[PDB]
């Protein structure tokens, strides 16, 4: 008889509440949108990571979705359609292992730390770019977007004529409230691997398209676009996100950053305890159970969607002592803003080499950066940073 | 019996179809929107402009409005919320008059004429910014949406620390589908004039303050916060919209920019066009019937509620000979951008003088400036503008 969660995007957003209702309302809660969505969250540390780690019982893929399948949720509903996809990260078994093979050379730690050269040079530069301008300035247009879609464009070979264009189509495939957004964005991508068909290049789209090309049972032409789109998705608005809510974070904690500034604590762990503080994914759609499972005397039938909290989970005391603290010397914690298990974060070193360049750069640059304005948040309850970043880089 | 328009803007707004539609379906139309709302919406240049001039049939101010007060509607509904509000565009007669006339100064010619080398040195400051940078730039983040609301920054007296704070304060006013952001935005200005007592200044919004002062009959509290509301609402948005549309129009008519640039077109007359032909206010909420109304053969039952079709009457083939045709040669286009009657806009030669200098300067500094990238239209039905203008400046 579980306890119940309404959301709306539409009437604000509040991430914060949001994490502590979702955390408060048991492990197991009802969540239920606009259209007449309802559906499962996991939002606990320790059932969250177990369920994410056995997927025998909690598996990815729509197809798995007893109701929508049943045609009792509507297809087109945004939040339903979300993950409706044929993506690594909607499949299970030998389908995902054999999709994220083909692409997991390019995101090793050992690859990702030769790209610091290439990281340092794009961060330089755009840290060159503010220090033209002279009043207030939006720290996200200026610095927490450019640089990752910058890295992950030269990675998979994107054009900088479609950067804006990806930024506005990411936002719309994670608002949770436009329909059309997937529709538009494999449109968008089709006609991109179509024009890099004709001029290829030694970027991972590339070789993508070399691999289906050469044994067409290594990928399908539906994978091939759903998988671009999978690695567009992520590439950058996380990384964009976190870099924002680091920055955020440290300024309003100044004695931490101090200790950071003056070498007596670790941006490694300051960049975990960020990640696992203000995570930029709150949730996503879906868990699939494959039978009735029970969880704090409550049963999710079998065949039923469960969002992934794991914001919720990375705020839980259970995990974490004193969780609603942020402290950079916690101990290295062990957060699942990146998930876990089979499906764990691809980019995640990508993302960790990312920050940790970008954060002491701005703060060696603009020693007296400081927080002006508001930041209110992008409209969605998926994903949690800011519309815009004001700051102030002098005095 | 009239015809309907379902508009849902979450399922994608289309500025073109739509004004073509309300158009189309004779000049007295009924508009449904989500929820519990349908209303009326006058659409033709000569019903429309007859309204707009005879207050005494069509009345402005939410108290007027039967239709909300006999429950027949969504109250709380974002657009029934919109114009609900205390300033003097809801408002009539003795009340407008006194409180547009406490603004008026500052927006008349000669006021407007002393800030033409401000104008042109916020300009200049733009494109030289620009000129520091290499590639694909968005021409609204950049220049549009700056220019304007440095200028009436300068006017009201803002702080540019809120400048990025009210972009989406303004946007959430105008998209017609957040029922919190006139509250949110009320609060907002509440604390703006709350901190202006304390430091008075030669702005707008400070010799408001002290007319209320003087004599707190000459204005209230609510309206001093609401009036203010509407002064930051109308001071910039509109302007940057008809940037970036002025842009987009000119640069996909090579030619007739190319005679403005010769001399052999005039740069106001061109202008007056671009109002016309994509002007930045669509449609907006309410006139309200003060008795039956009868036009094309349709009655508006008493104390109902009317869309101000500005954009749909531009297009009418009925004022205009070809008025799907950008020509900034025809006659000066007598249109209803900036309304009509004694709502006609404050700001309308604020606006054309921004424009006037914003426009000319944009392709003298960036002459070859092209078009790139997506433009994707701001998600409302009752603004026309861009999201983002992504340009080259120096291809
Ligand atoms: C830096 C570039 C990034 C790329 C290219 C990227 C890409 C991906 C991909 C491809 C997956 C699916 C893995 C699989 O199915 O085996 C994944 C999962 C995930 N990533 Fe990322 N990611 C990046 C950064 C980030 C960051 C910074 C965060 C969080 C702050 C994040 C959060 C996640 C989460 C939570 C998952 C698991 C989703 C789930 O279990 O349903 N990613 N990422
Ligand atoms: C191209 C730029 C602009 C456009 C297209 C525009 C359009 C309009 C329109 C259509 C109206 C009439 C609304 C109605 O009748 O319901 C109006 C009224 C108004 N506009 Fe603007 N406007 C622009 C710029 C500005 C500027 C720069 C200001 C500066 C404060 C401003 C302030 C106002 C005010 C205060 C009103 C209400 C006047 C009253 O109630 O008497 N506008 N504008
Ligand atoms: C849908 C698919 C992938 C993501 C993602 C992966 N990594 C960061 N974000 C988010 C939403
Ligand atoms: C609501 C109220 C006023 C406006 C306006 C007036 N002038 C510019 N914009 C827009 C929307």
């Amino acid at each position: 008889r579980p306890h119940t969660v309404y959301l709306d995007p539409a009437k604000g957003v509040d991430i914060p509440a949001q994490r502590r209702e979702l955390l408060d309302k048991g492990p197991v809660v009802r969540v239920a949108f606009p259209g007449n969505l309802e559906v499962w969250a996991l939002t606990h540390d320790a059932p969250l990571r177990n369920a994410l780690a056995d997927e025998s019982v909690f598996v990815r893929g729509w197809r798995n979705w007893r109701a929508l399948m049943a045609g009792e949720v509507d297809p087109t509903h945004p939040v339903a359609n979300m993950l409706r996809v044929e993506s690594m990260l909607a499949r299970s078994g030998a389908d995902h292992k054999r999709m994220r093979g083909l692409v997991q050379a390019a995101f090793t730690r050992r690859r990702v730390e030769a790209l610091r050269p290439r990281i340092e040079e794009i961060t330089n530069e755009l840290l060159d770019r503010m220090a033209e301008s002279d009043g207030v300035v939006d720290l996200k247009a200026a610095y927490s977007f450019p640089l990752p879609i910058r890295v992950i464009s030269e990675l998979l070979g994107l054009n900088e004529e479609d950067h804006l264009t990806l930024q506005t189509l990411v936002t719309r495939t994670l608002s949770g409230t436009d329909p059309e957004a997937n529709a538009d964005a494999f449109t968008f991508v089709a006609s991109l691997i179509e024009a890099k068909r004709k001029n290829l290049d030694d970027g991972l789209i590339s070789a993508m398209i070399e691999a289906r090309a050469e044994d067409g049972d290594r990928l399908s032409e539906t994978e091939l676009i759903h998988n671009t789109l999978l690695l567009i998705i992520g590439g950058f608005e996380t990384t964009m996100g976190m870099i924002s809510n680091s920055v955020q974070l440290l300024l309003t904690h100044p004695d931490q950053l101090h200790l950071l500034r003056t070498g007596q604590a670790s941006w490694e762990n300051a960049i975990e305890e960020c990640l696992r503080f203000e995570s930029a994914v709150v949730m996503l759609p879906f868990l699939y159970t494959t039978r009735d499972v029970e969880i704090d005397g409550i049963t999710i039938p079998a065949g039923d969607a469960v969002l992934i909290g794991f914001g919720p989970a990375n705020r839980d005391p259970q995990a974490y002592d004193d969780p609603d603290r942020f402290d950079i010397t916690r101990p290295r914690p062990r957060h699942l803003a990146f998930g876990h298990g089979a499906h764990l974060c691809l980019g995640a070193a990508l993302a960790r080499l990312e920050l940790l360049i970008a954060l002491p750069a701005l703060f060696e640059r603009f020693p007296d950066i400081t927080l002006v304005g508001e930041a209110p948040p992008t409209p969605t309850v998926f994903m949690n940073h800011p519309l815009s970043r004001p700051v102030l880089l002098r005095k």
